[PDB]
Order: structure tokens, then sequence, then C-alpha cells
């Protein structure tokens, strides 16, 4: 509605990200992205493996698990893009597959830069 740029909105949780905050801070959103970010690139690289393998339920279930993990730092960029890759039927989905994982690599990385400058920039107001 009237957005224009979400780069702010659409790639992360601003509420769920503030109140984040103001439970642990900084230490739960810095501490829980720390471990993604490390896994995160290990993670698609086993994702394109099996894809070769034709490994789907195993990617599916690698999908809802890695993006959910991500979207509780504020990652809901790729919660939604593996909440869509858990319907590995759709007739067009078979074939929309392939631009899901080229985007999701390079697009997941932004979304967190993002909400981290968020913590960093809301702390005061």
């Amino acid at each position: 509605t009237t957005e224009e740029n979400s780069k702010s909105e659409a790639l992360l949780d601003i509420p769920m990200l503030e109140q984040y905050l103001e439970l642990v801070g900084p230490k739960l959103i810095t501490d829980g992205l720390a471990v993604f970010e490390k896994m995160m690139p290990g993670y698609v690289s086993v994702l394109e493996s099996n894809l070769t393998a034709q490994d789907k339920k195993g990617i599916v279930e690698e999908g809802h698990k890695i993006k959910g993990a991500a979207g509780s730092v504020g990652l809901r960029h790729l919660q939604q893009l593996g909440q869509q890759i858990q319907s590995p039927d759709l007739p067009a989905w078979e074939d929309n597959v392939g631009e899901w994982i080229e985007e999701m690599k390079e697009e997941w990385r932004h979304d967190v830069e993002v909400l981290k400058a968020w913590v960093a920039k809301a702390t005061k107001k």
C-alpha cells in the first residue's frame, strides 16, 4: 500500500525486532543471527548439493528449518521463501525453484544486514 520502497519492512519484521530488543536486546538478535550467518552459506551449499541428487523431501525440511530460524532474528524475507518451498507440487514451483534458490542466496544477506542496522538505530528515537 503506497510503499514503493519496503527495503526496511518487507525484508525483516520491524515490530518483532523492536520487541526482541525490548526483551533481551541486541544480545539475542546478535547471538542467534551470529550462528545463522555462520551456517547460512554452508546451508545453501547443501541445498544445491541435494538439488542435483533430487533430494526434494530433504530440501523442503531444510527450507522451513533454516528460513524459519533466520526469521526469528527478524529475517521474514527468508522465512517466506521456505514457507513456499514447502509446496514442491505446484506446476509452476518445480519451474520457479531455480529462481527461488538463486534469489534466496543473493538476497538473504541484505535482509540481515538491514535488521542489524535497525537495532543499532532504533536504540534511541
